[PDB]
């Protein structure tokens, strides 16, 4: 899976200059448009997803173009659920409602601050990685119990 990974231990931050620096390295990875809101465009969580996509053939299965709750929530419960799988931490993720309820909008910034500069490797050509090892276990389920 993962050749390797620099790894990123950026604390929770806030940057009105870095968040720029997302967009302009998600929208041409999917190639669509965020909005002028960033939260916004992502509340919905219609490019969250795409992006992944974009980085993993196999992150999420498919994405609500819906304007229903339930609908967008599931978009970011899926995206983020995905990250864990790429290889991220269990802090430098961020919640569903961290974005479509504004909850949060540092959390989610690192996040994708956190998640690109490991993607990147996929570009740049790396060698030997560090020397880590770490696996951990999933699964999705239709019907979710509760």
């Amino acid at each position: 899976g993962s050749s390797g990974s620099s790894g990123n231990r950026l604390l929770s931050k806030y940057d009105p200059q870095k968040e720029a620096e997302l967009r302009t390295w998600i929208e041409g990875l999917t190639g669509l448009s965020i909005g002028p809101d960033f939260q916004k465009g992502l509340k919905d969580g219609t490019i969250l997803c795409t992006l992944m996509n974009k980085l993993q053939p196999g992150s999420v299965p498919k994405i609500n173009r819906s304007m229903q709750n339930w609908h967008q929530l599931e978009n970011l419960s899926n995206f983020i659920k995905a990250m864990v799988s790429y290889g991220m931490n269990p802090v430098d993720l961020f919640e569903a409602n961290d974005l479509f309820e504004s909850g949060n909008m540092t959390q989610v910034q690192v996040s994708l601050l956190a998640l690109a500069g490991k993607a990147k490797t996929k570009g740049l050509q790396s060698g030997v990685d560090i020397g880590v090892k770490y696996s951990e276990k999933q699964e999705r389920s239709g019907p979710s119990s509760g």
